[PDB]
């Protein structure tokens, strides 16, 4: 159970992933049975293959990047919550989208669960 300094690390390494596009690394962060409720309200996606699936939906096309826009919080118990920017390409019309990120990690240093907090309103042009 990863301490909050490593919630920190593990979180902004999340970030950097996702950033470059790499698929088979972000996976490989999530526990074998993690959950992923993206945007949250929707219904959570379970298991390796469809975690895989929603990643390569959302970042095969290469061009998408991202960062955070402030620090990581981190709690003792395993959990984090970070606020990041989206940067993505419908039509060739670049837009951003301002996401808040929250995971508990498992007694493995895995995720858990994850729940991206997003909707319309946080999406601009």
């Amino acid at each position: 159970l990863p301490t909050a300094q490593e919630v920190q690390g593990l979180m902004a390494r999340y970030i950097e992933l996702v950033d470059v596009g790499d698929i088979e690394a972000i996976v490989q962060m999530y526990a074998d049975d993690a959950t992923v409720e993206d945007p949250f309200g929707q219904p959570p996606i379970h298991g390796r293959e469809q975690i895989a699936a929603f990643y390569r939906q959302g970042l095969g096309g290469g061009k998408v990047r991202a960062c955070l826009t402030g620090p990581v919080r981190a709690s003792h118990n395993g959990c984090g919550a970070m606020p990041f920017r989206v940067e993505m390409v419908w039509n060739g019309q670049p837009c951003a989208l301002d996401v808040i990120s929250v995971m508990r990690f498992d007694e493995h240093g895995r995720i858990q669960t994850m729940q991206a907090y997003w909707s319309e309103v946080n999406l601009s042009v």
